[PDB]
């Protein structure tokens, strides 16, 4: 079904700002509303009310950090149609979003958003690879030790801490949650 | 069956309150009565008190029963009742309220939204301890020389206290906060 | 067959407290007579007299864990509520007198707690045992000036002490402070 | 679809232009115009809005490599010329009008440069890659006073310089001196 892009100061009006967690700076960076459907793109996730029926709507919540974008797609409109397609995958899950063509403009500003979401994420889970792959070579090279001035068991404490320290910056470092800055960039 | 959010102040007047573990300092933050079922969301468990007029109790204290899949669906124009969805352990879970109270349910479901959350990340954090907890024990396998003795307990001490730490850390019990985030 | 809580004052008149171990401490803390079973909960045990012969049965909760705690209410209907659960393996299932809900429901929290503190412990026991493992793994193989004998002696004794403590610390034996802090 | 070789003061009137990434500083080095497609080349990729709907599709270098860059002249009754290349895995063959020729020739070059720029990137990677092994076989088992610790987060972290440098290094993203070399 065919959709429009809302202007911001009628995001507060919008069904989907009520389920987006102003609790926690979650901020709605751009909204397509159609009859049916409601897809808001946050800083966070991607907040989809569904309409599966032609009145009741299906809340879905797909926060970047564990559902990556991938396969950004984009189709203009040609002579005879109403209507400009953007699609791409969250999670696994495909999304086709028919929008006015009137407002091609705008539909071409998230197009280069998402597409630069996808990537970083992408880079991102490559740096991890590398991430892991670091840590084993350490364990490897640093195996088979002497006692020396240690003291084994602040030793043992110490090196648990490190590992731990280590894959977990790693994780929330190559799998950010917020992406603002991406639709700041091109949303202007 | 359709059920209404109840209010703060009727809490202590619902059934569920006879089992809440008020002895250990739990406390109801949000509470569903319908005709035949009663469900207590408390800052340690899900208090449920099942129909199918007896009562069957269950308890899921959210340490051992990790809150998954939480999902919302609104009403129509001709429909009475918004659905709240989620997993608790393994039982699937779908709650019927009336439409007129969304305004709370939205809240209880952004609640859930980000305990479910949390404990999802609190899982991956158990790994890497666990993980990290072999590397050491590997890049410290074979020694040299120390009292034996000593250092032997010491060493099991620490393996013991790092486990225990990150189980009890990762596994926590209390989101009251969470709840308090959103309703209040 | 529907049974009474009895009252403390009265527990010195039941059949069941001539099986207690006074002699070790051991004290009543909950028991339901009904015409046929007496169930007798204490600090170390529950004592059931199952019926006129009576078989006496003793599960010291620190060799039969106390699993999958129920409860359920009575209907309009009903005259009874029902307390479940599992000891050792054994399936318990108690019909009590609905007017004595207000008590029952202290012996299910209590139960609940107890059921708790044993799973925990079986974890516990987990990374205890798992320590021991990582310390045998890290000082495998050594050198270094070493008194052998008397080292091999302590060495044993320390593992002993481990593996004991650790042994009645998460199998605990009393759980007299669970029932005391729910029944009062 | 013969397609024109678009004048740099031209690109701003071009569709192409409005996907291009002017916000990252991409810039269009070359753009081939034809009634169903367009072809724009910039420093980070080929950006092709194939086709009155058109399909956008971006390749950048870093992602899809270009391969077996080929280039055929026209005959006496030929009107175009055409340029040939794989980009990822996808083949294109692009036909332009021969009056051009000069232009596209520069273009076959720059992408013939980029082609051999990336080969020769790839093998750079084994080697880096291969060296890496290469230290950890030679500095496998050791010893020495050492704080493990620190040695083992400086180590990882060396680790990852190496890995990380090397695949910046080895999969440049940015072109646009090649096009500027030919074009100019």
């Amino acid at each position: 079904d065919i959709g429009q892009v809302i202007h911001p100061d009628d995001f507060d009006k919008a069904a989907a700002d009520d389920y987006v967690l102003h609790e926690d700076g979650e901020k709605i960076y751009f909204l397509i509303k159609s009859k049916t459907d409601e897809y808001c793109f946050t800083n966070l996730a991607l907040v989809h009310l569904d309409g599966e029926s032609a009145s009741k709507r299906v809340l879905y919540r797909y926060p970047y950090a564990h559902y990556p974008i991938r396969h950004v797609m984009f189709e203009t409109a040609g002579t005879v149609d109403l209507d400009v397609e953007i699609k791409f995958e969250i999670g696994g899950k495909h999304y086709s979003i028919d929008v006015d063509k009137k407002q091609l403009e705008h539909v071409k500003d998230l197009y280069k958003a998402l597409l630069a979401i996808a990537e970083k994420q992408y880079e991102g889970q490559k740096m991890l690879e590398f991430a892991n792959s670091s840590l084993n070579h350490s364990v490897t090279i640093l195996g088979g030790l002497r006692q020396g001035d240690m003291n084994v068991p602040q030793t043992f404490k110490d090196l648990s801490q490190e590992s731990f320290d280590w894959l977990q910056g790693h994780y929330y470092k190559w799998n950010q949650k917020d992406f603002g800055s991406f639709y700041e960039k091109y949303i202007n």
